[PDB]
């Protein structure tokens, strides 16, 4: 019984941080393969009360030389499978913002954006150096090489309670990282590491379901944190100055757990559970 089962995963591949063939990337798996039912006792599984479960050690295969972290993660893939579309470029496989040129709206899978999740977060690393202690990615959109968003989760050891926040990385050149907090402090960071936030009593606890939106619209971006019961967490970025309307650039949605740790114990882990995944695209979404 794998997720695949549970979920459509025609329009997604999966890397887990293995290297079966041993040239130091880790396994990618295909959308068909994926779809038909993959799964990986430690790091991709089915739980019993249905959910996507995905778990990344410290230790582990990296997906490329471009970075030092593992991941158990879903790369957003709009061409289900058929080979003779192109995975990378603005091809049938990706999406554009609606504030891109007609040309290449024409030519993608896609325009516009909106990720949805609900999701715990079971457990995340608890070893390392301070300021990558307790860190996970959950949501990302990726572009050509830089990253207009990525959300985080992080819990420190000695707290109950987590926080969200997320990055917004303009292309490079193109302006400053940006760094939006939505519920408690991204702090301890590597740029003041004396930094001892207190628990955040807004925080969010291992195990707690929540949700998230990620939306994309011209060069708006609206993120979303919703908890059953409480007022929606909600943040908008203006794109405009950071180029990912330009010609040829093409995003995709990424999902999952991307452990931000790479010094704690090589068997510590992150982990989560997803027990709902919606990407869409297009006006009428």
């Amino acid at each position: 019984p794998a997720p695949g089962d549970k979920f459509e995963l025609s329009g997604w591949s999966l890397s887990v941080p293995v290297d079966s063939d041993n040239d130091g990337k880790a396994d990618q798996i295909k959308e068909k393969t994926l779809a038909a039912g993959y799964r990986n006792s430690d790091f991709f599984t089915l739980s019993d009360a249905g959910g996507m479960v995905f778990k990344a050690p410290i230790s582990g295969a990296k997906t490329s030389k471009n970075t030092t972290y593992t991941r158990s993660e879903l790369r957003e893939m709009l061409r289900k499978g058929d080979t003779s579309i192109a995975t990378q470029g603005v091809s049938r496989n990706n999406w554009v913002l609606s504030s891109a040129p007609l040309s290449e709206q024409k030519k993608a899978g896609g325009v516009d954006g909106t990720l949805e999740a609900t999701l715990s977060v079971d457990h995340v690393t608890t070893t390392g150096v301070n300021w990558q202690v307790g860190r996970v990615i959950i949501g990302q959109i990726h572009a050509n090489n830089d990253e207009p968003i990525r959300l985080y989760y992080r819990k420190l050891p000695h707290h109950q309670k987590g926080s969200v926040y997320f990055a917004h990385e303009p292309r490079k050149g193109f302006g400053d990282e940006q760094w939006y907090e939505m519920i408690g402090t991204l702090q301890p960071s590597h740029g003041n590491q004396t930094a001892a936030p207190t628990e955040p009593e807004a925080g969010i606890a291992l195990g707690e379901t929540f949700s998230y939106r990620i939306d994309a619209t011209g060069n708006k971006l609206t993120v979303t944190l919703m908890r059953e019961g409480r007022p929606d967490v909600v943040k908008t970025v203006d794109m405009s100055k950071s180029g990912y309307s330009e010609a040829g650039q093409y995003l995709y949605f990424k999902a999952g757990v991307y452990n931000q740790n790479k010094t704690g114990k090589p068997d510590d882990y992150v982990q989560a559970t997803f027990y709902r995944l919606k990407a869409t695209h297009g006006a009428q979404r």
